[PDB]
């Protein structure tokens, strides 16, 4: 009978032959499905019975599920390249997933600022502060850049955890005043100069020049300047991670607990762990993967690219979310659409 193994994956988030050549490898059937929108993966996990294999949360959303019994805990023994993991990257997301329980640690990255290299200068001149949130989070800088184009993420968590760690608050404040209150107020100064608020848009407008600066999530932003640089149109696209620091976050495979084909999902996730596997996503989608065994076989131009695979003065910038409580996510889900109609 023939072995089968359906992926549920973001968008733009592996290599354009992985899958052909797993099967060519294995002989399983992969069914492959992507979301690009971490709402709509996470209400078909919450519903259940989704008929995949293997999805790909994030760690935090993990964290809040661990206790709903959608996922079920990883058989080791079946993953004899577990041991190429990033022991530090399994302890950042071990703060979701104690033991790493339920996740297998995929890609990671940063929440800085992508900007048009050509145009910021032309604007705010060769010094533009490039190295920091001052760059967008100034409101004088912003009223210079309206005209090129201003994006900020449609996504609450990540912006207000990016304002408060700029205004000197703990990033992950539990204080709903500090939503309220000055992250609110250096929104609000801003927002007459934000085209939009969305979280895939400035992507394409990145690397087509229709927008200068935007919040992005680095490897997405990466991907603009790439294909600009496909395009041979002339777009400089460039990223930061400013020296204020920045979110890191990650991206997990894990196993819903309802999952048909365990034996051939445990053959794709040590597929993963193999180092030429990962290097070579790495390499098509400009994301640092968890894999340490696999860094010197990615591509000079990613691997030694600092917003990608940021060096240890960087990393000791970064800051990572925490889960909180229903009152404080209302909060800040009320303050952002109050942000957004100002
Ligand atoms: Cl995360």
């Amino acid at each position: 009978e023939q072995k089968t193994l359906h992926i549920y994956n973001w968008t733009d988030y592996i290599a354009p032959d992985t899958v052909a050549n797993f099967e060519k490898e294995t002989g399983i059937k992969v069914v492959y499905d992507v979301f690009d929108s971490n709402e709509v993966l996470e209400g078909k996990l919450m519903a259940g019975s989704t008929g995949f294999d293997l999805v790909v949360p994030s760690a935090s959303f993990l964290e809040r599920q661990l206790t709903a019994g959608v996922f079920q805990p990883l058989d080791k023994s079946k993953l004899p390249e577990w041991k190429n993991l990033d022991p530090e990257l399994l302890k950042l997301v071990a703060k979701h997933d104690p033991d790493n329980k339920f996740a297998m640690p995929y890609m990671w990255a940063t929440t800085g600022i992508g900007y048009n290299v050509d145009k910021v200068k032309a604007v705010l001149g060769e010094n533009a502060p490039v190295d920091s949130w001052d760059l967008i989070l100034k409101p004088e800088n912003l009223e210079k850049l309206k005209s090129c184009g201003v994006s900020f993420l449609d996504d609450p968590e990540e912006v207000f955890a990016t304002v408060l760690n700029y205004l000197g608050k703990d990033p992950n404040s539990t204080k709903a005043d500090d939503y309220t209150g000055p992250a609110t107020d250096l929104l609000l100064k801003l927002r007459p100069n934000i085209r939009y608020f969305h979280s895939s848009q400035y992507i394409n407008d990145l690397a087509n020049g229709d927008i200068c600066v935007a919040i992005g999530w680095a490897g997405s932003v990466w991907q603009a300047s790439n294909r600009a640089k496909e395009a041979k149109n002339g777009v400089n696209v460039s990223f930061s991670i400013p020296k204020e620091g920045a979110m890191a976050w990650f991206d997990v495979f894990a196993m819903p607990a309802d999952a048909k084909n365990k034996d051939e999902a445990y053959q794709f996730l040590n597929y993963l762990l193999r180092p030429d596997v990962v290097a070579h996503i790495s390499d098509h989608v400009f994301y640092a993967n968890a894999n340490k065994a696999a860094t010197p076989l990615v591509s000079a131009e990613v691997r030694e690219n600092p917003g990608i695979y940021p060096p240890a003065d960087v990393r000791a910038k970064l800051f990572t979310q925490k889960v909180q409580d229903p009152k404080i996510d209302r909060v800040r889900t009320r303050a952002w659409t109050k942000v957004k109609s100002g």
